[PDB]
C-alpha cells in the first residue's frame, strides 16, 4: 500500500500523456470523491531537495498526531519516500497512491492530495518542458510550493510569467482571484543575520523581492492580483552529511539541529488542519471527483509543441468547471433518488415515480444552471444538455430497479 503514481508523463516528442486510469483509480475511489479536495504541490528545480522535503511531508502526514513525528534521531530515515524509483529525471508530475483524510478546525473532513512535480527549468527542456508541468501543477494545486535553492532570482519569477498572463484573464472573466496559495520555500538560506529563517523572515525577504531596474519582470506588479496568498519560508542548509551525497542513508543525528528545529515548525505550517486550503476556482469547492475533470482539460491543451494561449487555458478550466457543475448535478439527482427508492427501499407505482423524478430532475437543474459557470450562456448550453442525458440514463436504472 501507498507509493508514487506517476500521472501525468511528458515523453520525448513534446506530447503530454495522461494516464487517467491511474489518476481515477486514486481520486475516484469511493472513500473520497465526495470530500473537498486540497492539493498540495512542491515544483521546482530537480535536485533541490524536494523529494527529501516531500519524505518528510509524508513522515508527519501518517503519524499526524505524535509529537515525535520527525522519526527516530538514532536510526536511518525510514519512509515511505518519493525517490522510489528514479533511473532518471523522468520529467512529468507523480502523485501520492493515498489520499489522507483531516478534519479542519470548523468540521469539513476534507481530502488532501501530494503531488511532486518533477521539470528541469535548465536547458532545452524547458521551452515545452518545464514551465509546462509547472504550469499544470500550478492550475489544479490549491497549494504550490515553490522549491528554490538559496534565493528568489530573476529566473525563478520568470517562470510566473505565463500564470499572471492566465491569471490576468480568468480575473477579467470571473471576477475572482484565479489562484490559491504560491508558496516560495529557499533552501540553504545562509544569511539568518539578514532575515530569519522561519516564516516571519521569510516574509520580509520576499517584500524586498518583490518590490518595483530589471526586465518584464513586471510579473512583479501583477502577482498578487492573482494569488489570494503568496508568503516565504526560509529553511536553513541540511549540514555536509546531507548536500555531499547522492543517496542519504546516515540518520537523523546526522541532519544538521537548526534544519530540523526549523523543518519541524515547516512541515505543520504547510500541511495540519487550520493551514490547508480547499481547492476552488470561480467560487466552487473543487471535490476529488471534480478534480480529475481539470486534471482532464489541463492536459489536452498542453498538447502539441507550442504552450497554450492564455485564452486556450482559460478555456480549458471553463470546460472543467463546467464539467463539474454537471458532475455534481448528476450526483445531487443520484443521492436524492437513492432515497425516494434505493436498496431496500419499498414503493413503486411509475406513474407516482415520475413526477419525483422530473421533480429531482428540474431541481437538479437549477442547481446547475445557478452554480456559477465560467464560459458563457451558449457555451455551457452544450453540458446542459450532457447533463439532462445523464439524470435521464440514471433515471432508467431507477425504473428497472424500482419493479417489484
Ligand atoms: N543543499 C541541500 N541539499 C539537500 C537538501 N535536501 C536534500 N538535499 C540533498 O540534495 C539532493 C537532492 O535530492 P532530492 O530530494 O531527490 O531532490 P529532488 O530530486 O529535486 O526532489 C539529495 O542528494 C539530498 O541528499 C537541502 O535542503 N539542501
Ligand atoms: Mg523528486
Amino acid at each position: 500500500k501507498a507509493g508514487p503514481v506517476q500521472v501525468l508523463i511528458v515523453k520525448d516528442d513534446h506530447s503530454f500523456e495522461l494516464d487517467e486510469t491511474a489518476l481515477n483509480r486514486i481520486l475516484l475511489s469511493e472513500a473520497v470523491r465526495d470530500k473537498e479536495v486540497v492539493a498540495v504541490s512542491v515544483a521546482g528545480a530537480f535536485r533541490k531537495g524536494k523529494s527529501f522535503l516531500m519524505d518528510f511531508m509524508l513522515r508527519y502526514m501518517y503519524n499526524q498526531e505524535s509529537v515525535d513525528w520527525v522519526g527516530d534521531y538514532n536510526e536511518p530515515l525510514t519512509g515511505f519516500s518519493w525517490r522510489g524509483g528514479s533511473e532518471r529525471e523522468t520529467t512529468g508530475i507523480q502523485i501520492w497512491s493515498e489520499i489522507f483524510l483531516i478534519n479542519k478546525p470548523d468540521g469539513k473532513k476534507v481530502a488532501v492530495l501530494l503531488m511532486d512535480t518533477q521539470g528541469t527549468f535548465d536547458s532545452q527542456s524547458t521551452l515545452r518542458d518545464s514551465a509546462t508541468v509547472f504550469a499544470l501543477s500550478t492550475m489544479i494545486s490549491s497549494i504550490q510550493v515553490y522549491n528554490l535553492s538559496q534565493n528568489v532570482q530573476e529566473d525563478d519569477l520568470q517562470h510566473l510569467q505565463l500564470f499572471t498572463e492566465y491569471g490576468r484573464l480568468a480575473m477579467e472573466e470571473t471576477f475572482l482571484k484565479p489562484f490559491q496559495s504560491l508558496i516560495f520555500l529557499v533552501r540553504d538560506w545562509s544569511f539568518p543575520y539578514e532575515f530569519s529563517y522561519g516564516a516571519d523572515g521569510g516574509a520580509k525577504f520576499l517584500e524586498k523581492r518583490l518590490k518595483v531596474h530589471e526586465e518584464l519582470q513586471n510579473v512583479r506588479k501583477h502577482i498578487h492580483s492573482c494569488f489570494t496568498n503568496i508568503s516565504c519560508f526560509l529553511l536553513p542548509h541540511p549540514g555536509l552529511k546531507v548536500a555531499t551525497n547522492p543517496n542519504f542513508d546516515g540518520k537523523l543525528k546526522e541532519i544538521d539541529d537548526e534544519f530540523i528545529k526549523n523543518l519541524k515548525i515547516l512541515i505543520p505550517w504547510l500541511l495540519s488542519p487550520e493551514s490547508l486550503d480547499i481547492k476552488e476556482i470561480n467560487g466552487n469547492k473543487i471535490t476529488c471527483r471534480g478534480l480529475v475533470e481539470y486534471f482532464k482539460a489541463y492536459i489536452k491543451i498542453y498538447q502539441g509543441e507550442e504552450l497554450p494561449h492564455p485564452k486556450s487555458m482559460l478555456q480549458a478550466t471553463a470546460e472543467a468547471n463546467n464539467l463539474a457543475a454537471v458532475a455534481t448535478a448528476k450526483d445531487t439527482y443520484n443521492k436524492k433518488m437513492e432515497e425516494i427508492c434505493g436498496g431496500d427501499k419499498p414503493f413503486l407505482a411509475p406513474n407516482d415515480l415520475q413526477t419525483k423524478h422530473l421533480q429531482l430532475k428540474e431541481e437538479s437543474v437549477k442547481l446547475f444552471r445557478g452554480v456559477k459557470k465560467m464560459g458563457g450562456e451558449e457555451f455551457s448550453r452544450r453540458y446542459l444538455q450532457q447533463l439532462e442525458s445523464e439524470i435521464d440514463e440514471l433515471y432508467i436504472q431507477y425504473i428497472k430497479h424500482n419493479d417489484s
